DNA sequence: CATTAGA
DNA sequence: TCTAATG
């Protein structure tokens, strides 16, 4: 946690670079379980053969750990960090729609900065125009006063199409949190579950009410099950108008929303953690079930939830309130 | 780890 | 169809 510090930051910063500079999948996944490893370890590791001992540990990385201890730096790194096109990599990547397979090819035709985007806008799809568009808002933080005020406009429009929806805004929103990055809306309705061969309308009509009343201002892509788009507050009267905001919508099986929301509510850690003990208890949870555990070393059928209560019965734990799903 | 775009 | 990009 802080004993392996540097040498797995130096480490995933050398990994992070294969796999996007590079296309070394493998350098990189290499480069990841040795960091994880080393991680583990408790103790201080006072040189590479040290390390080396380690489990993926070999001698390419021994090596790199030696530098690293041996003087506060490492050349490789200090090269990569100086490296133009390395360097256009990173950033290009920055834009909502650009991963690192496109980031690669604009570079290669030579559109390195923000400008160069613009002057090509063409080369660039709609998620990747929208994305540019957006540059700064995107990046920007979502103040909670604000998820507070879109959050109430997203229940209204929600339950004044049809007043059997149920809408919950999950993410650290849910767990509290000053400011978010992004909203996210879990959806349901009695009338879709497991079976119930779908109703595609059931996330359009939505996404259709929001549109109509400004919300939301454009579409990033829109399925019948998860829409991704992008909204803004009611500029008001003036002086202020809102910085363009994600948001994503999705449709779930109101047989499997509780695990949904409880899940995507996190922590990540909360979860693993509460996840873990379902285990001893005799369970499985995953993000749309739960299942009791059978002897032969795994077992079937989900059992029925109607609240993030009954999960938590179920494994006899502690109601936790969503501020506290901490960890 | 599953859903969407796009070519 | 595959492959990329999101989350
Ligand atoms: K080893
Ligand atoms: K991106």
């Amino acid at each position: 946690e802080t004993l392996n510090g540097g040498i797995t930051d130096m480490l995933t910063e050398l990994a992070n670079f294969e796999k996007n500079v590079s296309q070394a999948i493998h350098k990189y996944n290499a480069y990841r379980k040795a960091a994880s490893v080393i991680a583990k370890y408790p103790h201080k590791i006072k040189s590479g053969a040290e390390a080396k001992k380690l489990p993926g540990v070999g001698t390419k990385i021994a090596e790199k750990i030696d530098e690293f201890l041996a003087t506060g730096k490492l050349r490789k790194l200090e090269k990569i960090r100086q490296d133009d096109t390395s360097s256009s990599i990173n950033f290009l990547t920055r834009v909502s729609g650009i991963g690192p397979s496109a980031a690669r090819k604009f570079v290669d035709e030579g559109i390195k900065t923000l400008e160069d985007l613009r002057k090509n806008e063409d080369k660039l799809n709609h998620h990747q125009r929208i994305g540019l568009k957006y540059f700064g808002d995107f990046e920007k933080r979502i103040p909670r006063e604000e998820m507070l005020q879109m959050q109430d406009i997203v229940l209204n429009e929600v339950k004044k199409v049809d007043s059997e929806y149920i809408a919950t805004v999950c993410g650290s929103f849910r767990r509290g949190a000053e400011s978010s990055g992004d909203m996210d809306v879990l959806l349901t309705h009695p009338s879709f579950t497991s079976e119930s061969t779908k109703q595609p309308k059931l996330l359009h009509q939505v996404v259709e009410q929001l549109q109509k009343v400004h919300f939301i201002t454009d579409t990033l892509s829109k399925g019948e099950t998860k829409f991704m788009g992008v909204c803004q507050l009611p500029s008001k009267n003036d002086e202020k108008e809102y910085p363009h905001r994600r948001i994503d919508i999705r449709l779930i099986p109101k047989d499997q929303y509780y695990c949904g929301v409880l899940y995507f509510t996190g922590s990540d850690i909360f979860n693993k953690n509460m996840r873990a003990h379902a285990l001893e208890k005799g369970f499985t949870i995953n993000e749309y079930t739960i299942r009791p555990l059978g002897v032969t070393g795994v077992a079937g059928e989900p059992l029925p939830v109607d609240s993030e209560k009954d999960i938590f019965d179920y494994i006899q734990w502690k109601y936790r309130e969503p501020k506290d799903r901490s960890e």
